């Protein structure tokens, strides 16, 4: 589990939202499993605007952050997990790391701020969804 509060927004994995987030609806994209949600309180996270490859996550599932290098986003296959079927995601970027389903929307950050959350997990790789170039998250 896990969001990122940006502005008056929060953004989370698709597949986590809840009724609230979707009653509260600003933009959705299954391909990416992104959806954002419309917020009452401003949030404490600053979004990366960049194309660095070195970064820190969050892997609920270890209790850690590890420092990683990732791919830039591309559209990936993944494989079948526990919440969606093999399809390809979107805006992907993947590391090799620890990831299992609850690790999802755990932060990927770099010097910059955040960078994008865990998204998909299995064969030793950890894939974040990239929010860099979602630049709106920035205003309004
Ligand atoms: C190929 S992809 O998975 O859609 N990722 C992507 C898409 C568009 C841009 C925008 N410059 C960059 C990366
Ligand atoms: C059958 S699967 O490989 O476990 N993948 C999957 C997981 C969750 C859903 C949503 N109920 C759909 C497909
Ligand atoms: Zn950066």
């Amino acid at each position: 589990s896990g969001a990122i509060y940006v502005g008056n927004y929060r953004v989370v994995n698709r597949h986590l939202a809840t009724h609230n987030d979707w009653a509260n609806l600003v933009w959705e994209d299954s391909s990416r499993d992104l959806l954002v949600s419309s917020t009452t309180a401003q949030g404490c996270d600053t979004i990366a605007r960049c194309d660095c490859q070195t970064g820190v996550y969050y892997c609920s599932s270890r209790r850690k952050h590890y420092p990683v290098s990732f791919s830039k986003p591309s559209l990936i296959f993944v494989e079948a997990s526990e919440y969606y079927p093999a399809r390809y995601q979107s805006h992907l970027m993947l590391a090799v790391g620890h990831s299992e389903p609850g690790d999802c929307g755990g932060i990927l950050r770099c010097q910059h701020g955040v960078v994008g959350i865990v998204s998909t997990g299995g064969n030793g790789l950890v894939g974040f969804a990239d929010v860099r170039d979602l630049l709106w998250l920035d205003e309004e």
